[PDB]
Formats: structure tokens, C-alpha cells, sequence
């Protein structure tokens, strides 16, 4: 009128809102936001994780990406990831083309192998073709492929090529996520990427940041997890296992940037145990000082592993924990 007007509130959620309707969901975040409840997702086995990835896991319907280096979590992340939305009825293909997984691994974390689709493809190119047709057949619910680096094309090798052109790889990426992500989610069929290596602070190397197939996976990725291992749990002799730090750098799906932390025993899998501690401390339902955790009351035991193994054979009073944990969060 001659006025400019709606106070900057009322006028930005305005515009905030058209912004979503252009171009999405996850388009505009306010980081403290607790947004929505999509009755999808699969569980990560980490209360930890998933208490992060704001949904209670995995977004049933989404690219999901999971770089980190080597030996740190990923795949058992993955497993983990397998394991649940298979025994929920749900059906997991696994597209390998690192020829390195152990069933009985997987089968320790619960992972029905025999009914466990496996396929060792020749070419990147094939493989994310029976795995492109493999998931329009909204059979699977979860298909994870190991290693966006060891997709080489026919034409071979990563990192050659040559002439008047030039980039192999990120193009079959680009390519076939284009074409994956469309179907991928009419059927609500989430994929796991693991990808990997190079850092702990910043991503130098060989054709350093972003990477080999990168990009694409980076852009369609509707969550991407930083998995890095940060301490070697020792166990009064050598050592248990492994604590876990993932900090969810991407998510389109709630707000990012969260993170958490777990353990991952030797041959075990994730400890749901040690994982109530953590969380079942941080939020105080259970007690400590004296180095000694205490359930209201009732005590657990003296030093994290040995309440550890208390809740392990204590399912029980675990449950609860894990309970009363799980609606103080959502
Ligand atoms: N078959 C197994 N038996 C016992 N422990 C295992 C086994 N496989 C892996 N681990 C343990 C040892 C390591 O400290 C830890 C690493 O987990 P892992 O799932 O192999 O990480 P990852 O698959 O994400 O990383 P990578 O990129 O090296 O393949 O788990």
C-alpha cells in the first residue's frame, strides 16, 4: 500500500511454506525443530543412532549413504539395518561387490542369511541394474550395496580413462540414481550405500574431497552417516570391542548435524546393553557416581561393563530402560 509489513515471523514461514511446496520437505529446517513422525523407519539397533537420525532409524523410502573409513562400523550399522526391517516381515537384498562379508557375523547381529539375497555382480554398470530392477520389483525393503568405490564400469578400473572426454564412474552414479531414487521410494524400498576412507577431521588425499562415485550419492542421499571410530574399548585385558561416533552430516528427513555413539563388541554387534547405560545415564534414569550405575534405587553394578552384562542377562528391568528412554525421546 506503501507499507512493507508481516512481522519477519509471519512473513518467513509464508515464504518458508512456499519453499516446500517447490521443492520439497526437508527443503527448510529451523535446527531446533522436532517436526513431524513419518510412521516409516527402520530401527538402526542403536537407540543412540536413531534417537538421531530423528525418526527412530533408517527413513523406510531414502537413499541412505554411509562413508567412514575402515573397520569402523558401517556394515554393522548395515547388518544391523538388514537384520531388523527382515525380521519385520521385511526382505533385504545385499548387492556385494567387495566379495567380503561373513554370514555368521551377520548372523550373530540377527540377520536371517538363508533367506539373505546375495549377488556378486561383474560390472558397476550390472550391478546397480539388478539391483535398479531387483528393488522395482517392491519385493526387497532394504538393499544395501557394498562399496560405492568398487563399482568400476566396464570399460575399467577407478581412476583411468581417456581423450576428448573423460570421467567414468560418477556418470553410472549419476545415471543410475537418477533412475534408482524415482523408483526407489514409489515402492518404499530404502537403499544403504557404504562408501569410505580417508580422514577423521578433513577429507585430503588422492583427487582429495568429495570422491570416487561421490557427488550424485552426495546430492541424492536423503541421509548420509559419518561413521568414524574413536576409542578402542578395552576389557581389563585387550579389549572388547569398539565405541562409535556417527555424525549424520546430511538429513533430509529431520534436522541434521546430531549425533551418537555406541559400542560394537568383537563379534556381537552393536551393544543394546551399553547403549541403555549411555543414553539411560545421559537422560537420567540411571544413576552413577561412584562408579557405580544405580536404576533408581536398585543397582546395576560397578564400571559400564559389568551393569553391561547385568542388563544383558536383566531383560527385564533393560526393557524398561530401554522404555522409559524410548518416550522421554519419541
Ligand atoms: N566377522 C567379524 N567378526 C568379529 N568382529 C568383526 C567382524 N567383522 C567386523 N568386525 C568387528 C571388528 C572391527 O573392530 C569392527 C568393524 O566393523 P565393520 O562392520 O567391519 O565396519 P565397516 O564395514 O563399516 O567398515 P569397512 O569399511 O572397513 O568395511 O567390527
Amino acid at each position: 500500500m506503501a507499507q512493507q509489513a508481516p512481522d519477519r515471523e509471519k512473513a518467513l514461514e509464508l515464504a518458508m511454506a512456499q519453499i516446500d511446496k517447490n521443492f520439497g520437505k526437508g527443503s527448510v529446517m529451523r535446527l531446533g525443530e522436532e517436526v513431524r513422525q513419518p510412521i516409516s523407519v527402520i530401527p538402526t539397533g542403536s537407540i543412540s543412532l536413531d534417537v538421531a537420525l530423528g525418526i527412530g532409524g533408517l527413513p523406510r523410502g531414502r537413499v541412505i549413504e554411509i562413508y567412514g573409513p575402515e573397520s569402523s562400523g558401517k556394515t554393522t550399522v548395515a547388518l544391523h539395518a538388514v537384520a531388523n526391517a527382515q525380521a519385520a516381515g521385511g526382505i533385504a537384498a545385499f548387492i556385494d561387490a567387495e566379495h567380503a562379508l561373513d554370514p555368521e557375523y551377520a548372523k550373530k547381529l540377527g540377520v536371517d542369511t538363508d533367506s539373505l539375497l546375495v549377488s556378486q555382480p561383474d560390472t558397476g554398470e550390472q550391478a546397480l541394474e539388478i539391483a535398479d530392477m531387483l528393488v522395482r520389483s517392491g519385493a526387497l525393503d532394504i538393499i544395501v550395496i557394498d562399496s560405492v568405490a568398487a563399482l568400476v564400469p566396464r570399460a575399467e578400473i577407478e581412476g583411468e580413462m581417456g581423450d576428448s572426454h573423460v570421467g567414468l564412474q560418477a556418470r553410472l552414479m549419476s545415471q543410475a540414481l537418477r533412475k534408482m531414487t524415482g523408483a526407489l521410494n514409489n515402492s518404499g524400498t530404502t537403499a544403504i550405500f557404504i562408501n569410505q576412507l580417508r580422514e577423521k577431521i578433513g577429507v585430503m588425499f588422492g583427487s582429495p574431497e568429495t570422491t570416487t562415485g561421490g557427488k550424485a550419492l552426495k546430492f541424492y542421499a536423503s541421509v548420509r552417516l559419518d561413521v568414524r571410530r574413536i576409542e578402542t574399548l578395552k576389557d581389563g585385558t585387550d579389549a572388547v570391542g569398539n565405541r562409535t561416533r556417527v555424525k549424520v552430516v546430511k538429513n533430509k528427513v529431520s534436522p541434521p548435524f546430531k549425533q551418537a555413539e555406541f559400542d560394537i563388541l568383537y563379534g556381537q554387534g552393536i551393544s543394546r546393553e551399553g547403549s541403555l547405560i549411555d543414553m539411560g545415564v545421559e537422560h537420567g534414569f540411571i544413576r552413577k557416581s561412584g562408579s557405580w550405575f544405580t536404576y533408581e534405587g536398585e543397582q546395576l553394578g560397578q564400571g559400564k561393563e559389568n551393569a553391561r552384562k547385568f542388563l544383558l542377562e536383566n531383560t527385564d528391568v533393560a526393557n524398561e530402560i530401554e522404555k522409559k528412554i524410548k518416550e522421554k525421546l519419541g
